[PDB]
């Protein structure tokens, strides 16, 4: 099996979530060592922001930079087809997602390719993943209104095909060592749950 | 009295977004003859992603690049805080905002800048306002789970003290011909009852 690790923070080694992403690998080699896993840094290597040069390439011949817009769309699409399961490091920065893994959903997400339109509604293509969302905040918003992250993962994902999605939460970064222990002793124990299901 | 609108769209004239701001900018040049009117488009002027190196510039001496950054976002908040009446087109991308426009809130939420901590909670610092947002879909999410631009705009707005927000909405635009017009027709009289108020 073939686990994808998308790490889309801002904060490199200092980043709380892709700390718990180590941890989840760290797990995961060790206790499925035949798996084969990927790691894709949104931060490290960046894609592009989703620009009306960028959309055109994606929806008459192409400028070079929309050709290779496309290109990477497709390797980045490929790459998700091609895993069984999908770790999604999910900071959030001021109540949304990070611009970094944004701009990778803006290329991911394509009529008759991530999803199709049919009678009933659209429906989603990429079939068969587990997803693991890890999302890491400062304060504490779960099952509260101000955690859009939430849903507006899960909606993302579900369109696109992925609705079975398990979310790890480390909040309350910034509320002390107690709190912030606690943010990764619970976000462990959840991870720990998940990899020995 | 002065008004901020800040286009967001990646589609340019053919914008229904810039269409309808550009409708709500005629209508209150007409009945609001005095007011100066701002229009700051993120997509033909971008505002940098955020990234680890420009969150270091607004949280040693600084790399020519930070400098600027801290400078676009000073810039910025100076701009937002000028203003009386904040109109802000958000078109619905992959069930997000635009990009375009998220890169304008990572950099105007600025600790003790534009909100600041107090012992019972953050409050924000951008007070007075009146704030109307114009937010286009293809499908129709409106007061529906789907909808997580709506309580995301609320949530960041409120955050920085813009509590007064009022939605305009413009769906179905991708159901065809009654569809699209009845979107056109339904924003433009939420609109006009704003501009007359
Ligand atoms: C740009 C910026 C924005 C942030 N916005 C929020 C916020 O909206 N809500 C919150 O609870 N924490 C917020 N935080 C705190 C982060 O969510 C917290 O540090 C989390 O650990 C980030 O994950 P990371 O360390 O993997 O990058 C923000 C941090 C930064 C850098
Ligand atoms: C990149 C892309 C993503 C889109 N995503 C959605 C979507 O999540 N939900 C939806 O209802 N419409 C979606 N649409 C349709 C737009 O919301 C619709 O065209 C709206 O009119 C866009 O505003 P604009 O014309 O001002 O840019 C999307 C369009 C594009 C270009």
């Amino acid at each position: 099996s073939k686990v994808l690790v998308l790490k889309s923070s801002i904060l490199a080694g200092y980043s709380q979530s892709n700390q718990l992403s180590d941890y989840f690998v760290e797990q995961w080699r060790e206790k499925h060592s035949a798996d084969e896993i990927t790691v894709r840094d949104l931060a490290a290597n960046p894609i592009p922001v989703l620009d009306g040069e960028l959309v055109g390439a994606l929806r008459a011949p192409l400028t070079p930079r929309q050709q290779e817009a496309l290109a990477l769309s497709d390797e980045l699409i490929a790459e998700l087809k091609a895993h069984d399961v999908i770790v999604i490091a999910a900071p959030m920065y001021n109540f949304n997602i990070s611009t970094q893994l944004k701009n990778y959903f803006d290329l991911v997400a394509r009529a008759g390719v991530t999803f199709r339109y049919t009678e009933n509604g659209p429906e989603g293509l990429v079939t068969g993943k587990k997803a693991i969302v890890i999302t890491s905040r400062g304060g504490i918003h779960k099952d509260g209104p101000t955690d859009l992250v939430t849903p507006y993962l899960s909606t993302f994902l579900g369109f696109i095909g992925i609705t079975d999605v398990k979310f790890v939460f480390a909040e309350g970064i910034a509320y002390g060592p107690e709190m912030a222990a606690k943010a990764q002793s619970d976000a462990k124990a959840a991870i720990d749950s998940i990899v020995s299901a």
